[PDB]
This record gives C-alpha cells, sequence and structure tokens, in this order.
C-alpha cells in the first residue's frame, strides 16, 4: 500500500500547506516547484512519509513514446 | 542489468552526434543537457533502443530515507 500523487494534486487537492508540513519544505518552496511544472511526484507511504521526487524524460521539448 | 550509461558517458565516450542519432535529438539538446548535469541518465534498451531520462530526489537530496 503507498499513497501515490504528484506533488500539485497533493498540494492542490489537499493543500499546499500540509504538503509543505509533511515534507518540511516551506509554501515557497511547494510553490516554486509547482511553477517549475516538472515532473515531480509525490510518493507518500502510509507512515505518513513524504518522498517527493523527479523523472523525466529527454529532451524537454519533442515528442516520443514510452 | 541493462546498458545504463549517463547521457555525459555516450556522448564523451561515442559521440555526441551519434547519441543524438539513436535519441534523434539536436546537438544543441545534448550539449544543454550535460551542461546542466540534470541527472540525465541513458538507458539503452538491450535491443539497441535508447530511453534517455531524468531523476532527481527532492529537495536537494534525500539523507535518511525513512
Amino acid at each position: 500500500m503507498e499513497q501515490r500523487i504528484t506533488l500539485k494534486d497533493y498540494a492542490m487537492r489537499f493543500g499546499q500547506t500540509k504538503t509543505a508540513k509533511d515534507l518540511g519544505v516551506y509554501q515557497s518552496a511547494i510553490n516554486k516547484a509547482i511553477h517549475a511544472g516538472r515532473k515531480i511526484f509525490l510518493t507518500i507511504n502510509a507512515d505518513g512519509s513524504v518522498y517527493a521526487e523527479e523523472v523525466k524524460p529527454f529532451p524537454s521539448n519533442k515528442k516520443t513514446t514510452a
């Protein structure tokens, strides 16, 4: 079991204040992350753990299949 | 244990012209990815296929996991 949600879906659907309180970062760090609109996923474990990671295929533009 | 080479080891040990030919990208795209050193790995599927991806933890570098 493990709650997997994007940093923007957990901060927007639950609140950036709680996403920054669980990750420790400040609201300016969670807002800057959403500002980069990059691949920032959030791997929260049932133990109230927050494991945000970054994963984006290169390059940034262009289009390819997985 | 697939072939995992960094975009810098495949473009420097083989050439940025060949690495861009497998990923079908621009030479300035592999040069900017190497200049940003944003954890850009190059996974070459055993089928001679290429799959460059990005992967970095948040925020800077998790010191202790859980």
